[PDB]
């Protein structure tokens, strides 16, 4: 057929109950993740095609970048708690990978301050149990899909996007196929 298990996607041996409908994993340390988000704009293209009543969820992972990597997962939790994901995603990617001016937790915080988040508000979030649970939630999700690498996307806790089995030549057909596959899986 057009969409085939083992080609554009694979199926989890162990489906995850209660998973977000569309779940992306990434790291701000991840070069392919920078490409995915900042050049290919995969998340944005996926979202432009999703069925009504389907939300996209994005989680950060700890396993790249050591101590800073975990700081970034905690900062992403702050972004989720404050609802400022779309104001900090670009300057965090650029801070870690382009300018490389993000080398400490303080440097991450500066990105939020610069983007208009009050210090008091960032600090209260950073130290909150709500954020600690959001960090735990991201970690748990990684375990549930038995995550091995990033970037990664899973649909309805059952299917895993397989960019390996798509075409890689024009960025754009690749991006269109990826987005089209997510839409297909979401209705499956």
């Amino acid at each position: 057929a057009q969409y085939e298990d083992g080609k554009q996607y694979t199926t989890l041996e162990k489906p995850v109950a209660g998973a977000p409908q569309v779940l992306e994993f990434f790291s701000f340390f991840c070069p392919h993740c920078y490409q995915f988000e900042e050049v290919l704009h995969i998340s944005d293209n996926v979202k432009k095609k999703l069925p009504e009543g389907v939300k996209m969820t994005k989680y950060h992972v700890n396993f790249m970048g050591g101590d800073l990597g975990k700081d970034l997962t905690q900062a992403w939790a702050v972004a989720m708690a404050l609802g400022v994901e779309d104001k900090v995603t670009v300057p965090l990617f650029e801070g870690v990978q382009k300018t490389q001016t993000i080398r400490s937790a303080s440097d991450i915080r500066d990105v939020f301050i610069n983007a208009g988040i009050k210090g008091e508000e960032y600090d209260a979030a950073w130290n909150s149990f709500v954020v600690k649970s959001l960090v735990a939630q991201q970690e748990k999700a990684a375990a549930d899909v038995q995550l091995r690498g990033v970037p990664a996307m899973f649909v309805n806790g059952k299917y895993q996007l397989n960019p390996q089995g798509m075409d890689t030549s024009n960025m754009d057909v690749f991006v269109q196929q990826y987005a089209d596959t997510v839409k297909y899986l979401s209705e499956k």
